[PDB]
């Protein structure tokens, strides 16, 4: 036991909290989740000792590759007739002595092509499975088959015209180095009548008992308002209670609601709230699965706790907001009483709800013309035109914000066989379904059962929260498993882990499929664990997060003892600053600095600040803090600019100090999706052959309000620039920056990273741009930061362009020019963004579908579909293509005052 008491210890302080307090929830689910997770923890350790030693480095190590091998035509231009120069260290002579091998080979060649021909040039100086190569300055290992090229950091190189540098080691010194974890089964591990639910002829009724803890200013009038939901579609009229003083909050009375219990959704859930009044208000709300975990109807009594009325919720419901009872026993507790049936009431076997489904099927088969007459969701199947086959396919083609009238969802749920043959519909075929018919319902089911699959992009879309149904979700993740590469599933982490929250259940098919990846790809996990990590100070998500976390360290390996050195480093840091804020605030940066140093340099501090891995880059080894180089910074919240070595042998070749800015005070949130979208947007402009480079620096939401982010070295702000002023400083900065020849390269590389954030940010709504937001490299490539604002961040009670290009941008474009607007140069930088914003725009579903995913989250300026809309206005999604340009021109025209 002695070995399972510590490693309790360990996980509680990885966790924030201890283990015990999970021993002790008495709920069912709770602990039933805490042994059935199990089996994923014992399923992903018997993949890591599959083919050990090998299959364990794959875990620690997983190849850090782009999702094809194909390169667009001009990224393959970059490379001399398909082949690329690459430099091979081979550590030798005592002291570590370098010897550089300079080969010229196909990009396409794989790590064993490459260390035989590094062979064959040691040895002309004057085996191949013995060795393995390592990008030098970081723990980037190139352990599998993979063409060269193939590898993120290779294609990086190419793109960058940056001379890769990898270093030969031997793969004894690698397997040595990755400890044996002996995974251990946790203590944990070894623990009327019963009548279907379409056997009750009966409608839905609940009692609304009384309410304890209303504790409220003398509001002279209160009520139970209550809803039937299926995610945020009612499924009959809202039942509300008589009004009730909240001096005695009794009401003792069954609400009557317009639905059959047979014709019960799985997922139909109990929406309730406490409001006062006319202008009525919400005080309290909570939300209520009708069928537990094990697919029970609730009965008896049950005493619900609510949560308070976020910001901005003028709604008297919360239907999208969290399910289930809220942790903190002080809250507003409401007693509700159920029905009983002298037996225990169950959600129907697949097998019962599939010979429904076919009774239905054949019984509809056989309708008349007549009968088929009586409703607009029926339709006989020779009926089907090729105009109803094109309307279909129009329907298909229409973004997630677009609205299905009644007439098209009838339409659609008659043509549902169809439907099959063109299956990206399923989301709006799904939406369309009557879920208040048990009829339709089973139907529905055998359709998903055997749907074909979808782009995992466009399965992520039935994750979020207007998709509440198991079976529905449960094919979106099939699509995940079977087709969203590792690589994918990195980059859609944040939204995959928002979704979670959505799930009625803490055992379900997405936390499984997460989880199994996290526990096979310590990158994946690496950041699984911050994300949950992140917020486990939200009580809306703590249980959850923190029951995961708990399966995450049980099954990691020795991955959990390295998080627990950057969960010190992160705990150290936020104490510091947390200090310097509440008793240093007023005192001068020289006073402040004296006494961070002084705290740093504690012997307790100084090891738990040294020698770590960077939660923003795991691959990057922190080694020793450089506290010279530490500053606190003048911004708001005054974040600390760090500094360490970079311990790697051959740091020089990749960088030898990291610098992170780490902030305690703002919500780095908004940023992170930002970043993560300008990527995504890059992507796709990179891959049509639209060379626009953007740069999506690190960030990373550690806690509540906190985080860290990547510095990008050799950047300055416009302000700092030009506070050395003429609008000719900018561009006379860079081409002293770049003396002759170079200088072209400059002023293209300013011009097309220019384009790119003018678009992303017309398109994202982001913060409005200033010379202390907009930051240059001495290269010329432009970008942006603090992107704290989004969206519609500037509503009233009518779209912006944040990035108005000043006479010193178009001077740069121009190269000097006095008429900058009138000018080739800004032509062509003209064409780079019309170009750049209608590719964004054929892509516009995967950008409201990330958007959509993010909305549980608790972001202040994404809290509704009206929010995401912004981004429907900007891409102009309801006008043509041609009209989508004009309109774009025009924003721009009026904002620049001509021009466009
Ligand atoms: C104060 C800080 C938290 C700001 C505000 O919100 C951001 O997003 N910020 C940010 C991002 N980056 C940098 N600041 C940054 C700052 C300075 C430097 N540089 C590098 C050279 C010296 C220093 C400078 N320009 O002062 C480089 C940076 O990288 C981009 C990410």
């Amino acid at each position: 036991n002695r070995e399972e008491k510590i490693l309790n210890r360990e996980i509680g302080f990885a966790i924030g909290m201890p283990v015990c307090e999970f021993d002790m929830v008495k709920d069912p689910e709770v602990q039933d989740f805490r042994r059935n997770i199990l089996n994923v923890c014992k399923e992903a350790v018997d993949l890591r000792d599959l083919n050990s030693p090998h299959s364990r480095a794959m875990y620690v190590y997983p190849p850090n590759v782009e999702s094809s091998p194909e390169l667009p035509k001009h990224i393959y231009n970059k490379l001399d007739k398909g082949q690329i120069i690459v430099v091979i260290w081979v550590i030798v002579s005592p002291n570590n002595d370098k010897q550089k091998y300079t080969l010229k080979i196909n990009h396409d060649c794989v790590p064993e092509q490459v260390i035989a021909e590094a062979i064959r040039k040691k040895t002309r100086s004057m085996y191949q499975g013995k060795y393995i190569l390592k990008v030098c300055g970081c723990d980037e290992y190139f352990l599998e088959k993979y063409p060269l090229s193939q590898y993120k950091y290779i294609r990086s190189c190419i793109m960058l015209g940056r001379m890769p540098n990898l270093m030969l080691m031997a793969k004894e010194s690698l397997y040595s180095q990755l400890p044996m974890d002996c995974f251990t089964m946790p203590s944990y591990s070894r623990r009327t009548s019963t009548k279907s639910l379409w056997v009750i002829n009966s409608a839905l009724r609940i009692k609304i008992l009384c309410a304890t803890y209303v504790n409220v200013n003398i509001i002279d009038k209160i009520y139970v308002r209550t809803g039937i939901y299926h995610g945020g579609e009612p499924l009959c009229d809202n039942v509300n209670t008589q009004r009730v003083p909240c001096s005695n909050p009794r009401w003792n009375e069954w609400l009557n609601y317009d639905i059959y219990i047979p014709d019960l959704p799985r997922a139909a859930r109990l929406c309730l709230s406490i409001c006062s009044v006319e202008e009525h208000c919400p005080l309290a709300w909570g939300n209520i699965n009708l069928f537990d975990y094990t697919d029970t109807l609730v009965s008896g009594k049950m005493a619900l706790n609510l949560w308070p009325v976020p910001h901005g919720l003028e709604d008297l419901l919360n239907p999208i907001g969290v399910t289930g009872s809220n942790p903190n026993k002080e809250t507003p507790c409401l007693e509700l009483e159920f029905d009983w049936f002298s037996s225990v009431v169950k959600f129907p076997d697949m097998s019962v709800i599939e010979e429904h489904a076919n009774w239905s099927v054949s019984r509809e088969a056989g309708f008349s013309y007549s009968h088929a007459g009586l409703s607009n969701r029926l339709a006989r199947d020779n009926e089907l035109r090729e105009n109803d086959k094109e309307q279909l396919k129009a329907i298909s083609t229409r973004d997630p914000l677009s609205e299905i009238t009644e007439q098209e969802k009838d339409f659609l749920w008659s043509h549902r066989h169809y439907c099959v043959t063109i299956p990206e519909i399923l989301p709006k075929l799904l939406l369309s379904v009557k879920w208040n018919s048990r009829d339709e319902v089973a139907q529905m089911y055998c359709l998903v059962k055997d749907w074909p699959p979808i782009k995992p992009e466009q399965a992520m879309e039935l994750l979020d929260c207007n998709y509440p149904d198991p079976m529905v979700r449960g094919f979106a993740v099939r699509c995940l498993e079977k087709y969203l590469t590792d690589d994918k599933l990195s980059q859609y982490l944040i939204q995959l882990v928002q979704v979670l929250k959505y799930e009625q259940y803490l055992d379900n098919l997405l936390v499984r499929f997460l989880l199994k990846k996290a526990l096979t790809n310590q990158r994946i996990g690496h950041f699984f664990f911050w994300h949950l990590k992140s917020e486990m100070h939200n009580k809306t998500v703590s249980q959850r997060f923190g029951l995961l976390l708990e399966s995450y360290c049980r099954a990691c390996g020795m991955y959990l003892k390295h998080l627990n050195r950057q969960v010190e480093a992160m705990e150290k840091l936020i104490n510091l600053t947390d200090i310097l804020k509440q008793e240093k605030k007023d005192e001068t940066q020289k006073v402040q600095m004296k006494f961070l140093v002084e705290q740093m340099r504690r012997p307790d501090f100084m090891d738990a600040l040294q020698g770590f891995l960077s939660p923003l880059n795991p691959a990057h080894q922190l080694g020793n803090l450089r506290l010279e180089e530490c500053r606190i910074m003048s911004s708001a919240k005054r974040p600390l600019w760090l500094n360490w070595e970079n311990p790697d042998i051959m740091s020089e070749l990749l960088f030898q100090n990291n610098e992170i800015i780490f902030k305690n005070g703002d919500d780095l949130r908004q940023d992170m999706l930002t970043l993560q979208i300008i990527r995504i947007m890059e992507n796709i402009w990179q891959n049509q052959g639209l060379d626009l480079r953007m740069l999506p620096y690190g960030c990373l939401s550690i806690g509540d309000c906190v985080g860290l982010i990547e510095v990008v070295r050799n950047s300055h702000t416009i302000m700092q620039i030009q506070c050395k002023f003429n609008s000719h400083t900018l561009h006379q900065w860079l081409k002293d920056k770049n003396k002759g020849e170079i200088y072209d390269a400059a002023i293209d590389l300013f011009t097309r990273s220019c384009a790119g954030y003018c678009v992303a940010t017309f398109i994202l709504g982001i913060g409005d741009r200033h010379n202390s937001n907009i930051m240059v490299k001495d290269d010329g490539q432009l970008f942006h930061i603090d992107f704290g604002h989004f969206l519609d961040h500037k509503k009233k009670k009518r779209e912006r362009v944040p990035f108005v290009l000043t006479q010193d941008f178009l001077i740069v474009i121009s190269k000097g020019a006095q008429e900058c607007t009138k000018t080739r140069e800004f032509e062509r930088f003209q064409e780079m963004c019309y170009k750049a914003y209608l590719a964004i725009r054929q892509h516009a579903n995967l950008f409201i579908n990330l958007f959509s995913m993010m909305l549980g989250s608790g972001m202040p300026e994404l809290q509704s579909f009206d929010d995401i809309a912004y981004i429907r206005k900007t891409l102009a999604l309801d006008k043509t293509e041609q009209e989508a340009l004009e309109y774009f021109m025009k924003q721009m025209n009026d904002a620049h005052h001509g021009g466009w």
